[PDB]
């Protein structure tokens, strides 16, 4: 997989990623503008014009994150536009679709928490999937994979901060509020759970629903929100905590979660099952994720045209004890590539800023 090694200031990360992956945003951009617009009447000009829209409530709100996506921009050789929309596809669609009409878990384990996740999704984003390692000083050095052209996904940090993303319907969206990406971004630059929990907070307010769950080797939470719900998930009886693409808290009465998949009760069930009879070890815990019970639906999922519309695209393994994310490209009954991140010293210099 395409790994770029991002440092200096908000733009020259933005223009590195940009540049070394010109080729795949391209392509990462040309599959969101299809997904757009199977969501809308609008013409082109007017979803510009609300691009622009957003584009202005991130260079307020967020300026560093800005100036970043402005050098991906440049470096890309694409409008700014194209890329805010990468980096809010999800409240973009949804609030498009409005105005006309994953499994993941976490273990707490004597010799050490193990947290992964499958991502699901449109197999057309495989390709178009790559990795990032983003040296800022001062702040934790994040190893993440993302599609091109996006600034916060799944991965985690030399503070040993990991974070893992599932999608989520709750209704609602609120434009000015914090973007999923953005905030699995200021997650990824925190240096605690803690941290990660308090800075999002600290925005004061979702733009739309997801679910993320962020953990070390000794604390995690998954939170379920909507721009007017916050709840966090904590660990059960067992150290457990298991999510898919439904709520599995209980929300305020207003709150209505819209068309969540039938199977995402099922997986959550069966996960729930298998860590049951889970002995704990690293080996047992990496062939849960390729689980294939109700297939094409399941843990590991299949497209398989006119019935599942996407299948498991990747997933990653975090290894708290040791600080390893192991990660599995395509489905883990078969995966197409595998490889291990880890921090170097030079790593952990960029973060003490030393
Ligand atoms: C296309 C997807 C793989 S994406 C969404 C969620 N991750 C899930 O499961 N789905 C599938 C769906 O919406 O059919």
């Amino acid at each position: 997989m395409l790994h770029i090694l991002c440092q200096g200031t908000p733009f020259e990360i933005g223009y590195e990623h940009g540049s070394a992956a010109k080729a795949v945003i391209a392509r990462s951009i040309d599959f969101a503008v299809d997904l757009i617009r199977g969501k809308t009447k609008k013409t082109d000009e007017e979803l510009k014009q609300v691009l622009s829209q957003l584009g202005r409530v991130i260079e307020e709100r967020w300026p560093k994150y800005y100036e970043e996506i402005r050098g991906i921009a440049k470096g890309a050789e694409r409008d700014v536009s194209e890329i805010v929309m990468l980096n809010t596809r999800t409240e973009f669609a949804y609030g498009l679709k409005a105005a006309r009409d994953c499994t993941t878990a976490y273990c707490q384990l004597p010799n050490g928490a193990l947290q992964g996740q499958n991502w699901d999704f449109f197999s057309a984003t495989k390709e178009n999937l790559i990795r990032l390692t983003i040296r800022q000083a001062g702040l934790p050095t994040i190893k993440f994979i993302t599609e091109a052209g996006i600034i916060g996904k799944v991965g985690f940090n030399s503070a040993g901060v990991a974070v893992n993303y599932n999608a989520l319907h709750l209704q609602g969206l609120r434009p000015t509020g914090v973007p999923s990406h953005i905030a699995l971004r200021i997650a990824l630059e925190s240096t605690s759970p803690s941290q990660a929990y308090d800075r999002i907070v600290e925005q004061g307010g979702m733009a739309a629903s997801a679910f993320i769950m962020v953990g070390n080797g000794h604390e995690a939470f998954g939170l379920e929100f909507s721009p007017t719900s916050i709840r966090k998930q904590v660990l059960d009886a067992n150290g457990r905590m298991v999510h898919t693409n439904h709520c599995l808290l209980q929300h305020g009465k207003n709150e209505k979660e819209l068309d969540p998949l039938p199977d995402s009760w099922n997986r959550h069930q069966r996960m729930e099952f298998l860590l049951d009879g889970f002995d704990g070890t690293k080996q047992a815990f990496a062939q849960l994720w390729a689980d294939e019970d109700n297939y094409p639906f399941s843990i590991c999922r299949a497209y398989e045209e006119g019935k599942s519309r996407g299948a498991t695209l990747f997933n990653i393994i975090y290894d708290h004890a040791r600080r390893e994310a192991t990660v599995r490209l395509g489905r883990p009954t078969n995966p197409d590539e595998m490889f291990v991140m880890r921090f170097d010293e030079e790593d952990e210099r960029s973060a003490l800023n030393a």
